[PDB]
């Protein structure tokens, strides 16, 4: 069940027009306010015609329109529910501008939502793309459109929030298909519910940002119900996920062939953990006491070439436990974990003390000091982000959480922590003056320049209840050790809400709830547009291009020799992300030292230490002296 942002507009005095109706289901069917009318399209003797369907609202008024719903006939017939849709709005019914919401809803009768940002308009349009069944017909019982309290543009400079995409399912975690470009994300057994899973299934849905298309598919080959996972791209291409709701199963993901493959069992049965792929492509996890029992899960090792896990019984979980209230079951979820040099994995909270992890022999486990600065030891994040800005320099930025997973105060505290060689405890510092707003459930992304992104979350974090909600996201800019509050968005992204970069450049933030009948499930999601794709007039900027590369497959240590339209003066790598519960242990950025050639055409080497250049698949992109970044070009990194 879902919720609207905004109170319904009274339509005493709407004008509405659809392209067809049958007699019987008039169009204003849909706005009698009674739930056992419905509009329908033409059928029977009138003929099928088939969507796209459009039904037209004229309000009379300019409201601050901020959604609509549909709720479906509820005379037990599917006909005619929504599948693909767009909703438009306009001032003058005439110029409709483009959608601020599209995508799909699920197949059945409950009500169905688009949550967008508010905006002005007099005149409403959905367009029933296609019907959710496939068949010719359109119906709605009843639609409302909502406003809410009263409308502020957004600020010049501070990014812009837009559009919503609608999704059958709640995204409660995701990934960018490298390959393809698309937005992968899936929910559990169900769209919108995880509890009492029989096992053995994942409904996935993807978002096509070169199309706008969202499809679905429900992944049964895996036998693995894949909520509450780990996930780490490995070193092979493909995208491994562990545990969850069938808490010994591994999936992978492959992106070439987008399709899914059954992985061999983990040693130990986890769910909640983290896992984080190793600089020789291998994947390490530890922890994950929310499914598959709760005791001491040490870490252990996945190899792509091999296809096995092997335990690593002494690299210890222990020394990063929280203090957490409920125990052992919430105290080693979600761990901070990065990859890095000679096969170590370094654990940076969201435990006090932080750790490096070795996985030669039967693994290792070593104290790297407590998170802190000069205003004190930093108490337990329990999910906290950490974000790897600059992997050339070992820099890792930390921000928010809370002592407990749940019913707990989030903070405002942030930290950098500069790593060097593994088993040497790394400085850490506060970072600036930390949060504007204290956080919990938050989740973000590094960007092509550097700078951190960071959205949603809420003051305290309790779990499934859209309270103390944090609309205004803030950025990070290492070089100026400054945050920067956005343009806030509307929609609640807290617990069970993920992000990531997308290939243009424009971050995908989405999810929150994930709880079956709940009120606050989130079928949606929302591009974050930053302001260096703006120009001073806040139009979109014109963006270089790279218009050559001598390779897309390189090397730790290799050369790549790109042309470009025009002069570069930065470009940074930065590593395909993938995301769910504020754990991301996939991104990272690497900036890069160009050499000019000349002509517009430059080279730069990749780091030759692939704890570093993690393999996988990464993003290149290149700014212009107004700051303005490419899109990415993909490159896959290996060693
Ligand atoms: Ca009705
Ligand atoms: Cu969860």
């Amino acid at each position: 069940a879902s919720a609207p942002i905004g109170s319904a507009i009274p339509r005493n005095n709407w004008a509405v027009t659809c392209d067809s109706a049958q007699s019987g289901n008039e169009c204003n069917k849909a706005i009698d306010g009674n739930k056992d009318t419905f509009w329908h399209t033409f059928y029977g003797a009138n003929g099928d015609p088939k969507p796209p369907h459009t039904y037209t609202i004229d309000m009379k008024t300019t409201q601050n329109v901020n959604g609509l719903s549909v709720l479906p006939r509820q005379d037990g017939n599917q006909n005619g529910w929504i599948g693909r849709h767009e909703v438009y709005l306009s001032s003058d019914g005439t110029n409709w501008g483009s959608p601020v919401a599209s995508g799909s809803w699920f197949a059945d009768s409950t009500t169905k939502y688009s949550n967008f940002e508010t905006r002005p308009a007099r005149y409403v349009r959905l367009v029933a793309i296609t019907e959710a069944n496939g068949q010719p017909w359109t119906s709605i019982a009843e639609i409302n459109v909502f406003q809410a309290s009263s409308y502020t543009a957004p600020q010049p400079g501070l990014g812009r929030w837009g559009p919503t995409i609608d999704l059958p399912i709640v995204p409660a975690a995701a990934a960018i298909e490298p390959t393809s470009g698309r937005v992968l994300m899936w929910s559990s057994y169900r769209n919108d519910a995880f509890e009492g899973s029989p096992g053995g299934i994942t409904l996935t849905s993807s978002w096509d940002p070169s199309t706008g298309i969202v499809s679905d598919r429900t992944v049964t080959v895996t036998k693995h119900d894949m909520f509450c996972p780990g996930i780490s791209m490995d070193g092979n291409g493909q995208i491994v996920v562990t545990g969850g709701n069938d808490a010994k199963k591994t999936s992978l993901y492959d992106s070439s062939s987008d399709s899914w493959i059954p992985g061999p069992d983990m040693q130990v049965a986890r769910g909640y953990q983290s896992s984080a792929t190793m600089s020789d492509g291998r994947v390490f996890t530890i922890g994950g006491s929310f499914s598959g029992g709760v005791f001491e899960k040490n870490g252990e090792v996945y190899s792509p070439s091999s296809k096995t896990w092997t335990s690593l019984p002494n690299a210890k979980v222990n020394p990063m436990l929280t203090a957490d209230k409920q125990g052992l079951y919430k105290s080693d979820n979600h761990a901070w974990l990065f990859g890095w040099k000679k096969g170590s994995v370094f654990q940076a909270g969201p435990s006090t003390a932080m750790n490096w992890y070795y996985t030669s022999g039967s693994g290792d486990v070593k104290s790297a000091g407590k998170r802190q600065s000069n205003r004190g030891v930093a108490p337990d994040a329990m999910c906290g982000n950490a974000v790897m800005y600059d992997a050339v320099k070992g820099k890792i930025l930390t921000f928010g959480g809370s002592p407990d997973y749940t019913d707990s105060d989030a903070t405002t505290n942030a930290h950098i922590i500069t790593l060097g060689e593994p088993g040497t405890s790394p400085n850490t510092v506060f970072a600036s003056n930390g949060l504007y707003f204290a956080r919990t459930f938050h989740t973000s992304v590094v960007l092509p320049d550097g700078s951190t992104f960071i959205t949603g979350g809420q003051r305290r974090g309790i779990i499934f209840e859209d309270s103390t909600p944090v609309f205004t996201p803030e950025i990070y800019v290492p070089e100026q050790d400054t945050f920067y509050k956005q343009n806030p968005n509307s929609i609640v992204r807290a617990y069970h809400s993920i992000s990531l970069l997308l290939p243009d450049g424009r971050v995908f933030n989405g999810g929150g709830g994930l709880c079956g009948d709940c009120t606050t499930n989130h079928f949606d999601a929302q591009i974050f547009t930053p302001n260096y794709l703006y120009d001073s007039n806040g139009n979109l900027a014109t963006r270089p291009k790279i218009t050559r590369t001598s390779t897309q497959s390189v090397k730790v240590g290799g050369r790549i020799t790109i042309s470009t339209d025009s002069s570069i003066s930065k470009a940074s790598l930065i590593r395909y992300g993938t995301a769910t519960h504020t754990v991301n242990t996939d991104q990272r950025r690497i900036p890069l030292t160009l050499t000019n050639n000349g002509g517009n055409s430059y080279s730069f080497q990749v780091p030759s230490d692939s704890g570093v250049a993690l393999p996988g698949y990464w993003m290149l992109f290149v700014m212009n002296s107004a700051g303005v970044p490419s899109v990415a070009s993909t490159i896959r990194v290996t060693q």
